[PDB]
């Protein structure tokens, strides 16, 4: 019956709604096209400064970056301003996080290694916690560009929430690094009328957000209940239908978060 309410949300906003919630010990999993292809746009941010923080001691931070005004194309607020001076692997990361900093997304790809730029490594990242749907194909902005139907740079809500899972609530980092990529995911300044809008203020809500075109709009988040209880939420949207040149609508994505809150409560 839930089902039906997604279906709702779908047709008053023309989208595709693509919902995932991995299943506890009280609860069902929540399945609306989990198993569905959405685009990543900047939701790799957060599992990329993961890789970065798992191939890498906690020193290796320090290390900072120069970079030309030649590489700065994409969105990037805190990049735009360190041009002279360069920024640190570790600012990078906070930046690329809190922030939603493209500049700084593309440079943790290069620190990455590899053929294309990074991308194959991060895939490879993925494969080693078990994801064997999704894959990084470009770098940014482009990775928000590939037509609907195409297979790259693409994940699911199903693949996306379990990665998440891993990283904030699992074993995939040890504790001191653990801290610092939640600490950052907790700071988020991006993510204020999405997920976060549709939950109760006792609830406590960490996520990132990710945007694009074809009124591409994702936002995946850890959520705790009043009396600590997490959770997993992963929302997806696009808006094939209206072309290249669709805008977003952030309001969807927070009304079926209050969806979700209604039957976990």
């Amino acid at each position: 019956d839930l089902a039906d309410r997604f279906a709702e949300l779908e047709r008053r906003y023309d989208a595709r709604l693509g919902v995932y919630v991995p299943a506890t010990g009280t609860t069902a999993a929540i399945e609306y096209r989990a198993d569905e292809r959405f685009a990543f746009c900047s939701t790799f941010k957060a599992p990329l400064v993961a890789a970065v923080l798992h191939q890498n001691p906690l020193t290796h931070l320090d290390k900072l970056i120069t970079y030309t005004s030649d590489d700065i194309r994409s969105i990037s607020p805190v990049a735009q301003q360190h041009v002279q001076t360069g920024m640190t692997i570790g600012q990078l990361c906070d930046a690329a996080i809190r922030y939603s900093d493209g500049t700084a997304a593309n440079l943790l790809l290069a620190d990455l290694g590899g053929p294309g730029g990074g991308t194959a490594a991060f895939t490879g990242y993925l494969r080693s916690l078990g994801d064997t749907v999704s894959r990084l194909d470009a770098e940014e902005p482009e990775l928000n560009r590939d037509p609907p139907g195409d297979e790259r740079d693409t994940t699911t809500p199903h693949a996306i929430a379990l990665v998440l899972q891993q990283l904030v609530l699992g074993n995939a980092l040890p504790p001191d690094k653990r801290a610092l990529l939640t600490d950052w995911m907790a700071r988020n300044t991006t993510g204020a009328k999405r997920i976060r809008a549709g939950f109760p203020a006792d609830w406590k809500v960490i996520d990132k957000t990710g945007t694009g075109d074809y009124g591409r709009a994702n936002d995946i988040a850890v959520v705790w209940s009043p009396t600590g209880v997490p959770y997993v939420v992963a929302v997806m949207s696009d808006r094939a239908g209206g072309g290249y040149d669709a805008e977003p609508r952030e309001a969807l994505l927070a009304e079926a978060a209050t969806c979700v809150a209604g039957v976990l409560a």
